[PDB]
């Protein structure tokens, strides 16, 4: 129905693979040839489907009837999820050897910053698989199913999560403080306190995020990366990153990563996805 362009190369297998591992049951559906999910924009609800046309470097977007009135915003959300803006030549030119194995690697964003905030908090100290299962439980208990597409449930609205019982969220498999962090984040979205789009000053904004209860440095960094699609953020506290930089403290990792500025977010993804990566010796 709608078509958006991207600049080659684009590694769709890697991107869909990334999203498939993190796919929340009943909310998202990821396959080899497409990505589909429920979506709510204000009072408009439906299913958005993204189908890449690799040869023609065009992403085809299909929207169910309920989302047509807000089609443009749905296209904008897809563009941010898929990093369609990326000029791979510039990024790969800067990263050099690090990006050589996956020149088509892109920054997987999100469809809604509030949802990504909840996801970032739920991704704390747990694996990708556990986080997705926990997020699915949250969506199942607080999400609204689509009337026209019953197999799909919309991600919980800030309103529903703000009024959630901390003990209910805790029951789903998270510490009480984490449940409290989610409720606070929900209120911040209602009030307009949580930046829904990348601010002009990413560092100032992340500092402000860390004053929210239950949001540490990793969550703030990861939220900026996916939630705002900030392109210059690394995750020195990340469990897998600590394994890629054996025996190095978060401070040592941060210093090392500075060589990738202003594309540290792309560098993070490549390291996460480079099995045998190891740091250079001074």
């Amino acid at each position: 129905m709608y078509t958006l362009n991207w600049q080659p190369p684009y590694d769709w297998s890697w991107m869909l693979g990334f999203l498939a591992a993190r796919a929340v049951s009943s909310v998202e559906t990821v396959a080899d040839s497409y990505y589909a999910r429920s979506l709510a924009v204000g009072e408009y609800r439906g299913v958005v489907t993204a189908i890449p046309d690799i040869a023609r470097h065009t992403l085809h977007i299909n929207l169910s009837a309920g989302l047509e009135p807000v089609a443009a915003e749905c296209l904008a959300k897809m563009s941010r999820l898929f990093d369609l803006q990326c000029n791979p030549q510039i990024v790969n030119g800067a990263l050099g050897r690090l990006g050589a194995a996956r020149p088509g690697l892109r920054l997987p964003g999100c469809v809604d910053a509030f949802e990504q905030g909840v996801r970032a908090i739920l991704g704390q100290l747990v694996s990708v698989a556990m986080a997705a299962k926990l997020t699915a439980r949250v969506a199942q208990l607080y999400g609204e199913r689509l009337d026209d597409f019953p197999e799909y449930i919309c991600f919980p609205t800030p309103q529903r999560l703000a009024a959630a019982d901390p003990q209910a969220l805790k029951a789903l498999g998270m510490p009480l403080k984490r449940a409290e962090a989610l409720i606070h984040l929900a209120n911040a979205a209602l009030e307009g306190t949580l930046p829904m789009t990348i601010p002009g000053d990413v560092e100032q904004a992340m500092k402000t995020l860390q004053t929210f209860p239950g949001i540490g440095r990793w969550t703030a960094n990861y939220f900026a990366l996916r939630g705002w699609q900030a392109k210059d953020v690394f995750l020195p506290d990340d469990y897998l990153i600590k394994q890629r930089f054996p025996g190095m403290t978060p401070a040592q990792i941060r210093r090392y990563a500075e060589r990738w500025k202003p594309w540290r977010s792309y560098a993070l993804l490549h390291i996460w996805y480079t099995e045998g990566w190891q740091p250079d010796e001074a």
